[PDB]
């Protein structure tokens, strides 16, 4: 009975539907009757062309604001260079109108779509906070790709107002179920960037997404890190297709690219999922992504099986999003138990790093206490250390179940002598593992240089629950 969209560029949207099996399985969701009706998504970027012929029908002024000029109208600023086209491109990925003879379609082509104009000006902590915190009882899902420069030498994350916006969002947003913040993991591949150094994507409050090329490879621009959860398709080399969407000046583009094109596709899939079950919490949604995402046919040299039998990669997280599987699993999903937090201060004395430092600690994970965790979600190693050349460091963390997470890869351009100041390196790779037992932190100098420094604090922070586990995969 389901008739797929007739839009002129829909056949070019290879990632939505293909006979190849190299797609996001979105048609299967549409055929189950989920197209995003009733869900509200906001693009946090450089504005949205609200009168675009493929956006106007789904546009929601209630999901929109202009923080740069402080007015309700997120219309992009037009220039000869068309610099402010990115938000419009991303909006079309989520919610371009279907069956209207214009361009292609959004993943959630019946969802409502808005945009916050907030990148076209000075992006302060306050600007970020007011964008993240926009109308949080109306907007369900936020999509963003901003954060620290992808130069492979920066370490930065949300300051106080923005971090407060994240906690207010997931705590009180969406009727207490929590705002869904979908994030792109970064575009710094060429600079050998490592995305746990980006505190926005490295946050537990953001659902972080990386890219795969059409032929199933890790694109040139990709950043690997343990905080990433999953993957959607985006651009690659010049023989591979790219993302097809709405463009500035009421046009259509077939050349939208980069990890920033992956996050909106994920946001669209999450919109379909929320339509299938409006009662899903922000943590429920991350569980669904972990359980349903698919490694198959994604090529990486670092695929590893974790303690509960799931394949995970630092390039891809748990793999490609599967919209059909997401909406199926959502429908009778049982809400996860309240989030517990177990704080373990590991060191009894500072430790010289030298050539290599290994710190082993056996933990009980708050045994006997209300924060006892037997079922991990996110884990953080919050590290404070000095070092003379930061980018020469590589840091790994091994769970009791033997899952080795890369917290930090060598960053050749990072010459900083500033070290890390309580930086909360996060891994998703031990999700659903029992965190009781021996954890191992490894810090090593990857260079030949005689480097030096000291680890002064290592807090292992465990999040999760103590109930509801599945039989391991
Ligand atoms: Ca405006
Ligand atoms: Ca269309
Ligand atoms: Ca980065
Ligand atoms: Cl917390
Ligand atoms: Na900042
Ligand atoms: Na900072
Ligand atoms: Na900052
Ligand atoms: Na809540
Ligand atoms: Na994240
Ligand atoms: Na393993
Ligand atoms: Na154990
Ligand atoms: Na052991």
């Amino acid at each position: 009975v389901y008739q797929e969209p007739t839009d002129p560029k829909f056949p070019q949207q290879w990632y939505l539907s293909g006979v190849t099996q190299r797609d996001l399985n979105v048609k299967a969701a549409w055929a189950q009757g989920y197209t995003g009706h009733g869900i509200v998504v906001s693009i946090l970027d450089d504005g949205i062309e609200k009168n675009h012929p493929d956006l106007a029908g789904n546009y929601d002024p209630g999901a929109s604001f202009d923080v740069n000029d402080q007015d309700p109208d997120p219309q992009p600023r037009y220039t000869q260079m068309n610099d402010n086209r990115h938000g419009t491109r991303c909006a079309g990925e989520v919610a371009a109108v279907a069956n209207n003879g214009v361009c292609g379609v959004g993943v959630a082509y019946n969802a409502r779509i808005g945009g916050v104009r907030m990148l076209d000006g000075e992006v302060t902590d306050a600007v970020e906070a007011r964008s993240l915190g926009l109308n949080p009882n109306h907007i369900h899902i936020y999509s963003a790709s901003w954060g620290p420069e992808d130069d492979g030498k920066t370490v930065d994350g949300p300051a106080r107002l923005a971090e407060e916006a994240f906690f207010r969002g997931v705590s009180q947003g969406r009727g207490g179920l929590g705002s869904i913040f979908v994030w792109a993991s970064g575009n710094g591949g060429r600079e050998h960037d490592s995305c746990n150094c980006d505190g926005y994507t490295n946050s537990i409050y953001t659902l972080s997404i990386s890219s795969a090329t059409q032929f199933g490879n890790v694109p040139w621009y990709s950043e690997a890190c343990s905080s990433t959860l999953a993957t959607t398709y985006s651009s690659g080399n010049q023989n591979e297709k790219q993302i097809v969407t709405t463009d500035l000046r009421q046009k259509c583009t077939e050349s939208h690219t980069g990890t920033s094109a992956s996050a909106p596709l994920a946001a669209g899939i999450i919109a379909l999922t929320l339509e299938a079950n409006k009662n899903l919490t922000w943590r429920d949604m991350q569980h669904l992504v972990v359980q349903t995402s698919k490694p198959a046919h994604l090529n990486a040299n670092d695929w590893a099986t974790n303690g509960v039998g799931r394949k995970v990669s630092h390039s891809y997280g748990y793999g490609l999003l599967d919209a059909g599987a997401m909406v199926a699993l959502a429908q009778n999903w049982t809400t996860v138990a309240p989030q517990r937090k177990c704080i373990i201060d590991i060191l009894t004395e500072p430790k010289d790093i030298g050539k290599r430092l290994e710190v082993r600690k056996t933990v009980t994970a708050c045994l006997g206490e209300p924060n006892h965790i037997t079922r991990l979600e996110h884990a953080q190693a919050r590290l404070t250390l000095s070092y003379n050349r930061r980018g020469d460091l590589a840091i790994h963390l091994v769970s009791p179940m033997g899952t080795r997470s890369t917290l930090l890869a060598a960053r050749p351009h990072d010459y900083s002598a500033d070290g890390f100041n309580d930086w909360a390196f996060m891994t998703t790779h031990s999700w659903d593992e029992d965190p009781s037992g021996e954890w191992v932190l490894e810090i090593e100098n990857t260079s030949e240089a005689n480097n030096y420094g000291t680890l002064t604090k290592f807090t292992l922070v465990l999040y999760g629950t103590a109930s509801g586990s599945l039989v391991p995969r």
